[PDB]
C-alpha cells in the first residue's frame, strides 16, 4: 500500500 | 478528480 499512500500524497495540495 | 481527492484524504491515516 506504500505506493498508493505516496501517490495519494503526491495528488493532494 | 474531486472523487480522487476525497478518497485520498480519507485513505491517509
Amino acid at each position: 500500500f506504500k505506493r498508493i499512500v505516496q501517490r495519494c500524497k503526491d495528488f493532494l495540495r
